[PDB]
């Protein structure tokens, strides 16, 4: 029951008319061929063998000779008995035992002639494999085609017939005249393909007579897919063959033969998730003495720093510099270090996200209308956030995440992706109104156009760099560690270009001097929970619970959707998850930090996935032509600590971060908003609405359902999204999480009556397939339908 | 020997337990299947049938019933004789003769209900094509599978068994118990696949016994491709299956068994070419009473007007407005009408090209350093151009274009594409030089940035519109009628945007009032050949012959390559073309027209291709899943006349063409320069220089030759091109056609010394395949490896 490595040699004349047995083909899992003109290995492909060759092979084995359990060690030894019983049993007479043996004892030459190629090829083969050599050639001095099949009792390594030092178990030799109308190369290919299949060598092991070999051939024949003699003209061999083979194999085989579990005990989830990860604590600070962690932490720093200033500049601009970029950087370091040192899932990198920014900008306007302080409302919301977190954990309410399906996960992403574009365009339109474009700090000549030029330049540089990265010019291993390295290059290029111009004016960032708040005139370091400049109304210390529920829903969804995808069965995450502990450590820490005037934090979905797949290592011992598979993921909690410490220390360069114009940030904002739309199964279903049915794709949600019903589903999704967007534009904009949570009952009740269970299974398919920066045009953005 | 259309019915129970023989599959050339859940036709695919079904079919054909040469015209009668010979031939014993007859005379239900679907289907089916039906079913009261095969003596329609009104010749029916472990649907598919092959029905027509049918099956089996029972990954089939199929077919087939010619008569080319096109003169003006021509005229007018102003603007700008856009517009119409009235190939759209502009630019600087006059030099060059034209045709030599291969046909295009980009970037640098970007005609504030914005916007709009046009959102018939329709929209958008902003200054086109020269202060309407202001030197009377030779080489190459490519064999261009009446007409007209201070004209190869493939109509009677083929090309000489007349009359819109900013023209210039690089074989070979060999494509010039050899070929091309670029930048810039005519012998001599005859058949591949706006990302720019 071993693995078989097959090699097909041939007897072809050299440049100096030397017989010189030469290697022709090599089978491990799929066939590889050698071209005569370029003498290099080709790409692997499925071995498509003819039928007359199979018929000829079955016919000629009737008169062949078999040597089962042969006790020799060397090729000269085995050849003597082979030719002896060859002559004994009819084929080739006694007047030929001088030249047939001459052909067997010859020199074998390979094209790639402790080395490099040999070591690589041996690595490709499984560790414990047996080898087989098939020798076919045309000989002029024979009469009829003769065959000999042998099986050595003990696996013995030969001298030079093979390509790598692997012992042989079978040897198949075929010699015959060229007068007979037979293709010997095709017969050799057919017998190699037969020997390279499981059910044939598994019977050759147990074979003891020609009858067993004939039965094995017959049983192999009645499992194949015969193609007609019709010329193929393109993609015809993609609809039938694969699905037909899979269906036939399934039919032949069929007829042939929980962390999210309620326990009824208060605070049981915390105990269950702390009794697993913490025992393996010393294994988290010692399994990171490898170069891959050092390589990763360099590029994770940029990926964690770029959103820190992009989301901080807008927050500082909108809130009149009440919460600027300094607080966002300082808040990430304090919570990140605590989460890395004390958390259960250290692969999560926490940071400010999109929906939190939208909620903050919606809440800021609500306080301004009612003439209330903004910092104290946040701290009073923060206190109620801890109570809900403790209540939810004690009752083990984290199992509700199973009820959030793909129907809700994409409307949210589409909304958050439209918000960014609207914000960017509105900001541009406003800049074009502050400074009119008339002739010869308002009323400046070249501020209206310079901002547009910078925004377009940074957006297009980032877009084209992203397009270039996902191409054939980058190897898979270098494409996986590099976590979207286009933004740090576009920002640097635009800053360098803007630095050269020293005559015009443009708005810059608001980084302060030293360790101090961005606006050391309106607030201090601690926020008084009773009132800073005027008493806080007593009636909103109990009425602030309502926004607390909405922000808790947002944080809970954003944190629990990410953790499910990170910890799957396809990814080799072995130690343990943190479903219950992570929520507590993320909601309590943010509620505490809300006192010192710092924003809340979330799971940082895309950054989390990039960090998750930047530490993985892929298997190297895989057969060529097969899809790559994951081997193991390095689990440690020292790279997150280093990233958090570097982000925190990145505040000491405030003399450099002050030179960044406030237009490159909006260009990056628009770029992220545009690129977040990839991977959601709503955008392409909307694209399909503008195509003829003949051009529709071959995805799983078009073949199994009718077109009109799919269009109806898309129309319902559009109606829900439009209703929610219309609600958001009003003065009750502080309610959209409630509408987002009022769409799960709409799917469990209303949407179940219209559609059949089959269409719900086909369309609402929350299954997902992991990506590892393979193929073309697929990156970490395609993994999750959740926005950035 | 006719075509056969077969359909596979299958007895499947209805909703209310009704037998209702139902249609399951339909073969014309490739199989089409009906989906069970959505009951709609799927995409065509190759019929990949199993092997056990074939074996069972061969086994059960041994004791079947063959009603050869039946003489009935109704289904009840043929069913009566079928059941009669079944009960006679020991298939149904004694008690089942009416229940079986009950199943045969039932109602057939097709999944498609003077109509629409069958009118559409009748076109795809060949004209004199016979039809046949195969009926299979899993019934209980048989106790043993029974078969009947018939051949009606005369083709007779059989009411509603078929979905289209086409007579039937055969009908194959199979009934058997479900307790037999036979997949009846698979057997029906297999028998349909055999019946759809030429060598099987061509032997069933003249068969006389079941032995002939068995022999036909056996001969069909020994032509197929057997696939092993191994899972496919999607790409493993493309490498093997098609090539193996082709080689096996070639082996089986083997086992089974000038307009360019000098005569010796002076002016013989004109005599030979007049007697072919002029007899078919009245048909030219009568084969144009079709609705295609209106859309052709309008879209070709839009596609031919844009190059007139784009090339006219730069020529007017950088020649001190000696010749501008008005002269270019008047020159195109004056010669276009003459060529469309007296020409031999009226599909050529003559107009100003790139290389002519480059040569004019180089020549203008040469006359500004020797203190000569630019206009009179041109007219003295023009006189020598006619003499060379008359000498080159009387001594017939319009055959050296066969010696201009693809080696020297791509350096030219890449050179032009680099020249365009360099020109645009130099213009941008200069326009920034005149207007500095400091704070608060020269020195204007907003001219430096507005020009950049206008240049970038139009280029990006055109690029993205071209990318969108070649997607799957557009059908194959609307994509051919419209040419490059992104420029006429980008120009309009960027003119409308600039029109609103009226607070600043920017350079605009210089269009004069009425029919007058663009500079009515330094030149008139007729150029004096002896001198306008100062006497012209006499030593330039004969020293002007060399530039005449150079421009003659340029014009000859540009016209002859286009003439060769258009008049191919794949394109069904009837009547005849002319290689001798075109060159003489074009060169003589240009030489005479240079007297009045107007530029020369060329073939305008991309416009010629767009004109050629906009009048073509593709056949509709083609089997689904096959490559489209050309029915005919409408040949007429009234659309070119209309286009030329419209272009000429477009001069009265001088009050609107004066509002176009000059930066949009440079944006379009850069767009054309960038987009002209598609299709040249040198560019992808340059791309391959920076890619690992494992990711190399499967094109014909990588498999058959080694990597280092193609790298050396590309290095030699780069060396020659760099030498030509270096010599083009000196004070002798008007000598690069000499460099090209020198590098032509270089290919032959050196590359046959070095690279051997085998590789100089795939590296220097002049084959080229026609494009008809099919596939994805392929347009008229890929057809022609020449500049715009
Ligand atoms: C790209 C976006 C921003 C454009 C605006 C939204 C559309 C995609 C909306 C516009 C009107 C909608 C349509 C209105 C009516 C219908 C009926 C729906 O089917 C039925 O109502 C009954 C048919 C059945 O049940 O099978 C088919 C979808 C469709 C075309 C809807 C699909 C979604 C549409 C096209
Ligand atoms: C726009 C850029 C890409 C221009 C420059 C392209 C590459 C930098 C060029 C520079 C010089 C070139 C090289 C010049 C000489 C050779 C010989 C070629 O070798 C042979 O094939 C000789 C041996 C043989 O007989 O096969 C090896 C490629 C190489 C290094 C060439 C590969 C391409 C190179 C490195």
């Amino acid at each position: 029951p071993h693995e078989v490595f097959v090699e097909l040699n041939e007897l072809l004349l050299d440049k100096n008319q030397e017989p010189q047995w030469r290697e022709t083909a090599r089978w491990i899992k799929f066939e590889e061929d050698v071209e005569e003109e370029t003498e290099r290995w080709g790409k692997p492909h499925v071995a498509s063998l003819s039928f007359r060759s199979l018929l000829e092979l079955r016919r000629t084995l009737a008169h062949g000779a078999v040597l089962l359990d042969l006790d020799q060690q060397t090729l000269p030894g085995v050849a003597h008995q082979v030719v002896e019983q060859m002559v004994i049993s009819d084929q080739i007479k006694a007047e030929d035992r001088a030249n047939v043996l001459r052909a067997l004892l010859l020199k074998h030459s390979h094209p790639s002639d402790k080395s490099k190629h040999e070591l690589k090829l041996l690595e490709k083969i499984p560790e414990n494999a047996e080898a087989t050599v098939v020798l076919v050639g045309c000989v002029e001095f024979l009469s009829r085609p003769t065959m000999a099949f042998v099986r050595l009792r003990e696996a013995v390594e030969l001298d030079a017939v093979l390509e790598v030092p692997v012992p042989v178990r079978f040897l198949f030799l075929l010699l015959g005249p060229s007068s007979a109308n037979m293709d010997y190369h095709e017969i050799g290919r057919s017998i190699s393909t037969l020997m390279s299949d499981k059910q044939f060598h598994e019977a050759a092991y147990l074979a003891d007579e020609r009858e067993d070999l004939l039965t094995a051939i017959n049983a192999f024949l009645d499992c194949s897919v015969v193609l007609p003699p019709s010329e193929v003209q393109g993609e015809e061999l993609l609809r039938s063959v694969a699905h037909f083979q899979r269906q036939m194999l399934k039919k032949r085989e069929e007829q042939g033969r929980d962390p999210l579990r309620r326990t009824g005990r208060p605070f049981g989830g915390l105990i269950r998730d702390v009794r697993r990860r913490y025992p393996h604590y010393l294994s988290d600070f010692r399994d990171a003495l490898d170069p891959q962690c050092l390589a990763a932490v360099i590029f994770i720093y940029f990926a964690a720093l770029s959103p820190a200033i992009t989301f901080g500049g807008l927050l500082g601009e909108k809130t009149q510099d009440l919460i600027g970029v300094s607080e966002l950087i300082m808040s990430t370091a304090l919570q990140g270090v605590v989460f890395c040192l004390l958390g259960a899932q250290p692969l999560l990198v926490i940071g400010f996200s999109g929906p939190l920014l939208v909620f903050e900008e919606a809440f800021f306007s609500f306080c301004s209308s009612n003439h209330l302080e903004y910092l104290v409302g946040r701290v009073w919301i923060g206190f109620w956030l801890v109570f809900l977190a403790l209540l939810m954990v004690a009752l083990e309410g984290s199992f509700l995440v199973r009820f959030v399906s793909r129907f809700t996960q994409e409307i949210f992403a589409f909304l958050i992706s439209l918000i960014f574009i609207y914000e960017t365009f509105y900001k541009l339109v406003k800049i074009f109104q502050e400074h009119p474009l008339h002739g010869c700090p308002r009323g400046q000549p070249n501020t209206a156009l310079l901002s547009l030029v910078l925004m377009a330049g940074t957006f297009f540089i980032a877009f084209f760099l992203r397009k270039f990265k996902n191409s054939r010019f980058f190897p898979g291993r270098i494409r996986r560690v590099i976590g979207d390295f286009g933004v740090p290059i576009a920002i640097l290029i635009m800053v360098l270009v803007d630095y050269s111009i020293e005559d015009t004016y443009t708005q810059k960032l608001s980084v302060p001097s030293g360790f101090s708040v961005t606006a050391p005139e309106k607030r201090g370091w601690v926020i008084n929970p009773l009132g800073e400049k005027s008493p806080f109304p007593v009636w909103m210390m109990v009425a602030s619970l309502l926004p607390a529920i909405l922000v808790f829903i947002l944080i809970f969804m954003e944190t629990q959707i990410t953790t499910l995808i990170i910890s799957k069965k396809e990814r080799m995450l072995q130690k343990g998850s943190g479903f219950h502990l992570d929520l507590l450590l993320i909601v309590a820490m943010g509620g505490i930090c809300a006192l010192f005037g710092l924003p809340w934090l979330a799971a940082a979905t895309v950054r989390s996935v990039t960090h998750a797949n930047a530490l993985t290592v892929m298997s190297k011992a895989v057969a060529p032509g097969d899809k790559p598979k994951i081997q193991e993921v390095k689990e440690q909690r020292v790279t997150g600590l280093l990233v958090a410490l570097l982000v925190g220390l990145s505040i000491v360069i405030g003399d450099l971060l002050r030179q960044i114009p406030l237009a490159v940030l909006f260009g990056i904002f628009l770029y992220m908003g545009v690129t977040s739309l990839n991977g959601i199964q709503f955008y392409e279903r909307l694209h399909l609405l503008l195509m003829p049915p003949k051009h529709h794709p071959d995805v799983t949600y078009v073949k199994k359902v009718r077109t009109l019903r799919m269009h109806l589903f898309t129309a319902l999704q559009l109606l829900c999204l439009a209703l929610l967007w219309a609600v958001m534009s009003t003065a009750a904009s502080l309610a959209f999480p409630f509408i987002l949570i009022l769409t799960v009952p709409l799917r469990m009740v209303v949407l179940t009556r219209i559609f059949t269970d089959r269409e719900m299974k086909c369309l609402d398919a929350n299954e997902a397939e992991p990506v590892f920066d393979e193929r073309e045009g697929v990156d970490e953005y395609n993994e999750m339908p959740m926005p950035v």
